[PDB]
């Protein structure tokens, strides 16, 4: 398809896409005239938009006299660009903070998913007295030092006692044997099982964030950003969107009618080689591609180096 | 006592007996000989039973005609009457219906004590939601299903998270440590507040039934009613009645003189050859030992029954 | 004034209304209540409820919907209603600050089960920075790899960050050197850069990036179930969370103890689609801050207020009891 285009006529495609995704209304060939370095009256820019227009790149919606790149617009867009170019031990806070930037930073919707805890092993248990009105408890893993809840205590307890069992019960154990009721020992102990029920609880696959920037983007509707919190449930839709390396989906590339207004960027991130979990950010179609791919690898290297660090 | 008495003279005793149990009043000679197939005159009878009262046998209430049995009477009539010869899963509901069948058909007054809930531990708790309107609640101990409530719900939960919260904090407990205020995570808030009551609510030691049989039959004053429920609140009273199996205490045999009015059926129920309880089958000492006796056996077999079953 | 019957009525139509978000005619209301009279005597209440302002026609539909004053109408009885028998609700007596020492997971968790049962938005107000004065800092080394950092408040401990060392300094004496920098200010003094020490050295700028993290006033929850309500649209939620960041509004909303603003009742037509419960959060006599639930006027509200008073009550024990 893009054989069939001279240098001229990708100028002009590159800033019909380029001037659609700062102000987002349709370009016509006066508009490129204006913002534009081509050496070109305004009657070939109107032949080049036509041919443009003809080979499925830009597209004319309702009466309007500029046209809108399609989705084969932006794929080429984001191709062009792609050519020219602290200390925190705790796992669940370095995904938060990536979350919240990534999301931030590119007015999208960020999905990471946590690590599987069905491997992890607790390597270490601490009840910490700090006075004697509070304590603070976390395990150690591989990952860092995870679960941490302050505790408020009524009654002075044997916290060293306390700590010992938690040890004996939980040291080599996973947090996933937790989850499921494989820790039987039946022996009793009050304060022990308050902090297996901690260790046990719960957790989403993944940490969500920046929903609300969906909600301000003016190319997307209610129905749209339902459509993307249902599909989101589809846990083998989300598993196939992570081909590769780095990866964008670009409207009806991602291959769900539903979701054609969106973009999806995914990726993973690392300890060593071994995949530790998927990052998704969504965002309109309509969306600053350079600056969204830039700061999703940055994330994505973020991820990996505090992840392999921790070994 | 033995060599004692004659063939003749232990029917003669045997009918003062059986005659006593049935009107309840003194029996005469000329009695003896009216519900007896006896082939000598009352005169004889008479000097029969001046050698039974001799002994101990048979005593004369007031100034009347005719004689009672002492309790060695009673006592060796039981003797001879010796030589002569539904899928439910809640422990609670089949205590329940044991005592009241026992009770209805000996026209006795019946304790059975619970399975003892120092040892009585929670090996599940169930939550489980029947409509949008009603969950069950429930724990399984060794011995089946128990605390079986239905509860009312509002706004709709994750309950499955909820069991699980219950399950960490309250699996490998006791019931008594419940009952005892020793979880202190229950008064953690209202909704665990509940479930200590619903698993610490207020209950006896023993099973009670039949009161209102020892108010029906006329051998038994005010006063010896109060007697025996003030007697039964003594917990190594009640420890001491149960001998080897089956065991009845008549009258004096009690060892308690306020009680002397009474006896007293005991035996346990096992679960294989582990005795998990006692049972007492309280009546006047004018009672109908064999069909008491056959009665309290057939209970206690069914009982034991049940709960090997539960294994 | 209404009679009692024509309360009644109004007050079927309304909850109805609420239920499945229809047009009530006078042929529903006789349906689904044990209302006696006839179906004529009906159309008739309702020509006089309308009259009174109490209820609309949409265009042409023999149904009609609840205005405003309708919607506090009904509200005013339910409340009524609600004083003669318990509560009773399963699912927000699970609420438990349970043994949690941490602030911030109890108003996260707080926040949180509130727009879960109520289906809205919920923001709490976190305690103010300004005077909340730092009590004692702690650095605990829990190996050679690891060190826990917290600050101890009024209302707990805070800010508990684990941190990596892959070298080791002296941490008994720098948590001396933080104490007597630190404790006796408070944090909005330190989020305002008056403790100029904390610069002097590196781990010293690490913790005051800590303490001085970036935290929003309020914490929010619930931003999913405005947008699966059918009453919404993206205009309506658009224009919440532009309002919600005007604090002198927020603040005008809240009056003596627990009450709630129905459409109209709000203060910008703007958001005129919603109803807002709002209340503050105590330590003893003292107001630490404030909690609103925005949902849809079109919601259950007899629901909404019992869990709102619940968790609200829950927080002022929370945050009295760390007294």
């Amino acid at each position: 398809a893009l054989k069939k285009l001279n240098d001229r006529q990708r100028k002009v495609l590159y800033c019909i896409v380029r001037e659609y995704i700062e102000n987002k209304k349709p370009v016509s060939s006066q508009r490129v005239l204006e913002v534009s370095n081509i050496e070109f009256s305004s009657a070939t820019i109107r032949n080049d938009m036509k041919k443009l227009e003809y080979l499925g790149y830009i597209y004319q919606p309702h009466t309007s006299a500029g046209r809108i790149p399609t989705d084969k617009g932006l794929r080429f867009y984001y191709e062009e660009m792609l050519k020219i170019s602290m200390p925190l031990a705790d796992p669940e806070k370095v995904l938060f903070l990536a979350g919240n930037l990534l999301a931030r930073l590119t007015e999208g919707y960020v999905l990471i998913e946590r690590p599987n805890t069905r491997d992890l092993k607790i390597l270490r248990v601490m009840l910490i007295p700090v006075s004697e009105d509070y304590l603070i408890f976390s395990i150690l893993t591989e990952f860092g030092v995870s679960k941490v809840t302050p505790i408020k205590t009524q009654e002075r307890l044997n916290w060293e006692e306390i700590e010992r069992q938690l040890n004996f019960l939980l040291r080599g154990r996973t947090v996933g044997e937790v989850l499921m009721g494989k820790i039987e020992s039946l022996k009793g102990s009050g304060f022990l099982r308050l902090i297996e029920s901690l260790i046990g609880e719960t957790v989403e696959r993944y940490l969500d964030a920046g929903l609300e920037n969906l909600l301000k983007d003016e190319t997307l509707t209610l129905e749209d950003i339902r459509n993307l919190l249902e599909e989101v449930k589809d846990q083998k839709f989300l598993e196939s969107l992570v081909g590769e390396g780095i990866t964008v989906r670009i409207g009806r590339e991602i291959g769900r009618k539903k979701l054609e207004k969106f973009a999806v960027f995914s990726g993973k991130y690392f300890k060593g080689e071994s995949p530790i979990g998927s990052v998704y950010l969504f965002t309109s179609k309509v969306t600053k591609y350079d600056r969204n791919h830039r700061v999703f690898e940055y994330i994505l290297n973020r991820l990996s180096e505090y992840f392999t660090s921790t070994s």
